[PDB]
C-alpha cells in the first residue's frame, strides 16, 4: 500500500553526467558512448543572450575551447556539431558506464524523472511531467543547465528532457535530446511566456482508480456522464480535454476497479463541483494530475482492496 | 526556482542491493563489503511467523539454504549470524561497488531516501520522513522487504532504515541497519497499529520558509509570538511542541527572509486557526511536513553529491 511521487533509480545516469565548460560558463553534459550533450547556449557570452547567431558563435571555436570533466578526469573534444538547441561534443573517450538508452520525444501528460545536477554532479532526483503546456513545474537552480529527465524500461533509459531555461513565472523549458524545444519556446532570453495552464485530465482519472485500488472509493457516486457532456464541465475548470484515446487507455484500471471509465468521469465532475469537503485522496487535498495511467500500472498493487 | 519533493541520487545503493531467497520466500538484501543485510524474518514460514523462535529457526538453517543473487551472478554464503531483527549473511566476496558508509539510526521528523526494490532489482525512489509514531508513510508491495532507506553526505551513504512490514492503516515499518525496530514494533504476525500521529512543526515551519524563498508570501503577517504561547497551539492542533532547538535550527532562514521563527510560527497559528482560504502553498493545500530545515536549505542552495 502507498503511493507516492516515485522516480526511476538514477544510477544509469549518474554515470553519465559531466561538466562543460565553456569560456566562463559551466553546465552539465550527458556523456554516452563517445558524445556529450549539452544546451548550445554554452557557448553565449553576455552580448549573445537576446539574437545569438549560434551559427557564428560556434564557426569561432575549437575542440579544445570545450572543457569536458568527468568526475576528476579530463576528457579530450575531438569534435562538435550541433543538431538544432544541442551541441555535441566528441570526445576521445566511449563512456565505459554507458547504459543500454535511446531518446524519445514524449507529448504533454506524459511524467519522467529528473536527475538535477551542478557542475557535472547529482544533487537530487524527482518526478515531473510534460505540461500541456510544454512546461515542466521543476527545481533548477543557476548551473542546473544540461540537467536530463529520464524514464527507464527493463534496463534501458529513455532520455526525454534536457534542461535549458527558467521562465518569468518560475517554471522550466527544454529540449528532447535532439535538440528540439518543447513547446513554442527558443534558446533566447527575449520575452517569452508560458500559455496558460490545464490540468491534465486523463492523469487525475488515472490516480483517482490508484485511489479505488488501494481502498478508497468515498468520492465515487451513482451517476455517469457521456464524453461530450464530461468535456463540457471539465474545461470549465480549466481541464484538458479527455479524448477517445485516454478512455481507450485507461480501460485497464477500469478493469481492476470495476468502475467504468465514464463512471469514473461523473465523479471527477462531481469532486469539481463539491471539494473534497475537509477529505483526502492518497494524502493529497488537491486533485493530483502528475501520475499518468502506466504510472498507477506500475506502482500499484494489481490486486484492488476491495 | 521551484520546489520537488527529492530524494538523493540513488547509484551508490543500487550497486548494493541483492536477492536473498530461503526456501519459499525472496526478498532484498544489502551486500556492504562481504556481508549481505536482510530481515530476519526470511527464514520464517507462514506459520512460524504467527509466533518465531528466531535462533531456533536459524540453527536448523545452513549456508547453503541462503540463496543469494548480485543480478546474474550468485554469491555463496559462508556464515551467518543474527543482530537484532537482522540476518548477517557472510559471502565469499566483497562488493567491489560497496560505497562509503555508516549506519545511522535517525530521530523521528528527519527525512531520508528509499530505494524500493523487488527480487534484488531497484524499482523507484522517493522521499519519505520518519514520523512522530515510528511509522513511514511509504509505498511497498509484497517483495520490498529489505528495501532500505539513506542519506547521502558528501560521498558518505548513511543507510538508516531497512524495510520490515506494512501495518493494517497501509503505513510501513522497520529497523536500522543493526536490527533495531524503529516504534513499538515486532516482526510477527500479532495484533499491530499505528498509534495516533502527529504533524512535525519545524518541518512545517521549515516549509514555509521555503515557501517564502520561492515567492509565496500571502501567509506572512505582522505578528509574532512567543514558544509558550505557539506550543499552546500546537499541542492543540495535533502538532509536536517547538522547542528552542528548533528555533535554533531555523536560524538561517529567519536571517535569510527577514520572517523571525516566532514571526513564522505567528503565521502558523494563524493558518492552524483560520485555514488557507482557498490558497496554496508551493502548490499544496495541506500544510507539508516531510521537508527537514536542511532539506530547506539544500535545495535551495545546490549541494551535490
Ligand atoms: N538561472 C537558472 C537557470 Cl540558467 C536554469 N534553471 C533555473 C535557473 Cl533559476
Ligand atoms: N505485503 C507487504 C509487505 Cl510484506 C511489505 N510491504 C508492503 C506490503 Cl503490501
Ligand atoms: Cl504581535
Ligand atoms: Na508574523
Amino acid at each position: 500500500s502507498g503511493f507516492r511521487k516515485m522516480a526511476f533509480p538514477s544510477g544509469k545516469v549518474e554515470g553519465c553526467m559531466v561538466q562543460v565548460t565553456c569560456g566562463t560558463t559551466t553546465l552539465n553534459g550527458l556523456w554516452l558512448d563517445d558524445v556529450v550533450y549539452c544546451p548550445r547556449h554554452v557557448i553565449c557570452t553576455s552580448e549573445d543572450m537576446l539574437n545569438p547567431n549560434y551559427e557564428d558563435l560556434l564557426i569561432r571555436k575549437s575542440n579544445h575551447n570545450f572543457l569536458v570533466q568527468a568526475g576528476n578526469v579530463q576528457l579530450r573534444v575531438i569534435g562538435h556539431s550541433m543538431q538544432n538547441c544541442v551541441l555535441k561534443l566528441k570526445v576521445d573517450t566511449a563512456n565505459p558506464k554507458t547504459p543500454k538508452y535511446k531518446f524519445v520525444r514524449i507529448q504533454p501528460g506524459q511524467t519522467f524523472s529528473v536527475l538535477a545536477c551542478y557542475n557535472g554532479s547529482p544533487s537530487g532526483v524527482y518526478q515531473c511531467a510534460m505540461r500541456p503546456n510544454f512546461t515542466i513545474k521543476g527545481s533548477f537552480l543557476n548551473g542546473s543547465c544540461g540537467s536530463v529527465g529520464f524514464n527507464i524500461d527493463y534496463d534501458c533509459v529513455s532520455f526525454c528532457y534536457m534542461h535549458h531555461m527558467e521562465l518569468p513565472t518560475g517554471v522550466h523549458a527544454g529540449t528532447d535530446l535532439e535538440g528540439n524545444f518543447y513547446g513554442p519556446f527558443v534558446d533566447r532570453q527575449t520575452a517569452q511566456a508560458a500559455g496558460t495552464d490545464t490540468t491534465i485530465t486523463v492523469n487525475v482519472l488515472a490516480w483517482l482508480y490508484a485511489a479505488v485500488i488501494n481502498g478508497d472509493r468515498w468520492f465515487l457516486n451513482r451517476f455517469t456522464t457521456t464524453l461530450n457532456d464530461f468535456n463540457l464541465v471539465a474545461m470549465k475548470y480549466n481541464y484538458e480535454p479527455l479524448t477517445q484515446d485516454h478512455v481507450d487507455i485507461l480501460g485497464p484500471l477500469s478493469a481492476q476497479t470495476g468502475i467504468a471509465v465514464l463512471d469514473m468521469c461523473a465523479s471527477l465532475k462531481e469532486l469539481l463541483q463539491n471539494g473534497m469537503n475537509g477529505r483526502t485522496i492518497l494524502g493529497s487535498a488537491l486533485l493530483e494530475d502528475e501520475f499518468t495511467p502506466f504510472d498507477v500500472v506500475r506502482q500499484c498493487s494489481g490486486v484492488t482492496f476491495q
